[PDB]
């Protein structure tokens, strides 16, 4: 009878190659900033009087 | 007795189904874009002159 036995195989490293495709963060539009308050202006001005003739 | 020999082995080529998880660009604001100053603006403008009565 062959007795059982067993090879001795050993594995030895390799790299898989892996490779990423190109994608995309899907970002399409930023947030909002501002608010458009009332602002205040007024132009170059004097303060006079009026009467009305009577 | 039996002469030693190895056995006719061979790896077939197997994808290592590797997976790649979500991820965010990690940016969250973008820069400075508006520039700030003073711009003319006066309204519709006809000129006259002034008399005090004296």
């Amino acid at each position: 009878s062959v007795n059982t036995a067993n090879a001795n195989l050993s594995i030895n490293t390799s790299s898989t190659g892996i490779s990423i495709q190109s994608a995309s963060t899907g970002l399409t539009v930023t947030s909002n900033a501002g608010n458009g308050q009332a602002f205040q202006h007024d132009q170059p001005y004097l303060v006079f009087r009026v009467f009305v003739k009577v």
